């Protein structure tokens, strides 16, 4: 039941979009797409439209689209971006080469922003509980994937998705997990914890944790703090090259937490340390945070959804761009609005 579209030049391109979608106005980018923010007029909601660039430009770029549209359909979590809609003005497969994505609009980010840290860090680990409940892994939470409205309620962005971008004094390495930032094993779901722990201490002190100026520094400014690996820890690194390097060290202890976190709540000082274990088999999981005391205020097990298992055999695959294209355009043709 094909609704009609007009269109629009904005971002340097046409955007063709359905009638229901009012006063288009450029956000900035996203992740693989330029935003606008519209007015939905048949939910009443101001939403921001994703339009996808080149979505099937290679076989990484339609992968990767395929990626995007099967992460979003599947997440159903207040505290998590999901999907109102998904169109394209396109009326066939043979056609088909835009791919347009619709969520909330959120007011700010966590860039733009104890009681308060309380609430914000229980949403996050409310939300990432659902997202690794269906093996889904973050890999790159930090402030600016983090939403809020006007009522402090957050959601998860950009889930489940290079060189230079990470190179320097830059915001875009600073929340990330020693072991994924110099590849040192085949990393779990708590890399995301460790992200969890950064921003919480950043929330509360106003100062970035572990600020480096490029990945060698930032490990050190995170191993006098946290400690040099132990033998156990250095037996898990597979990473024979990382390895000999870490050996390299001068030992460090583990500093004192709350002469770290001066002033601050103790039940906020006691989870950072169990979010801030350089070993991520010991690192404190999502489940396990939301049972912490600092959240007594807010924690309920019957008010914490887990996800519905969700497929991600397709990661393994490797397929044609027109496979991958065929593939998208089905997930674009069987969504099914929320309630
Ligand atoms: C962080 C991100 O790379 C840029 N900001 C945003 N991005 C997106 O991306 C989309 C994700 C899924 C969709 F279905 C549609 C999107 F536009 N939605 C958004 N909805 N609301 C925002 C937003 C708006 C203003 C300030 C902060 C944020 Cl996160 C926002």
């Amino acid at each position: 039941e094909r609704p009609t579209f007009y269109r629009q030049e904005l971002n340097k391109t046409i955007w063709e979009v359905p009638e229901r979608y009012q006063n288009l106005s450029p956000v900035g980018s996203g992740a693989y797409g330029s935003v606008c923010a519209a007015f939905d007029t048949k939910t009443g909601l101001r939403v921001a439209v994703k339009k996808l660039s080149k979505p099937f430009q290679s076989i990484i770029h339609a992968k990767r689209t395929y990626r995007e549209l099967r992460l979003l359909k599947h997440m159903k979590h207040e505290n998590v971006i999901g999907l109102l809609d998904v169109f394209t003005p396109a009326r066939s497969l043979e056609e088909f080469n835009d791919v347009y994505l619709v969520t909330h609009l959120m007011g700010a980010d966590l860039n733009n922003i104890d009681d308060h840290v309380q609430f914000l860090i229980y949403q996050i680990l409310r939300g990432l509980k659902y997202i690794h409940s269906a093996d889904i892994i973050h890999r790159d939470l930090k402030p600016s994937n983090l939403a809020v409205n006007e009522d402090c309620e957050l959601k998860i962005l950009d889930f489940g998705l290079t060189d230079d971008e990470m190179t320097g004094y830059v915001a875009t390495r600073w929340y990330r997990a020693p072991e994924i930032m110099l590849n040192w094993m085949h990393y779990n779901q708590t890399v995301d914890i460790w992200s969890v722990g950064c921003i919480m201490a950043e929330l509360l002190t106003g100062r970035t944790l572990f600020p480096g100026t490029d990945h060698i520094d930032q490990l050190k400014l995170i191993l006098r703090l946290v400690g040099t690996p132990g033998a156990e820890l250095l037996k898990k690194i597979s990473s024979e090259s990382a390895r000999n390097y870490i050996q390299s060290l001068t030992q460090m202890p583990k500093m004192n937490f709350a002469n770290v976190f001066i002033g601050a709540n103790p039940l906020a000082v006691d989870l950072l340390e169990k979010m801030l274990v350089l070993d991520s088999d010991k690192r404190i999981t999502a489940a396990q945070a939301l049972a912490h005391a600092y959240f007594a205020q807010y924690h309920d097990p019957d008010d914490e959804p887990v996800a519905d298992p969700y497929d991600q055999s397709f990661e393994s695959r490797d397929l044609l761009i027109d496979e991958w294209k065929s593939l998208t355009y089905d997930e674009v043709i069987s969504f099914v609005p929320p309630p």
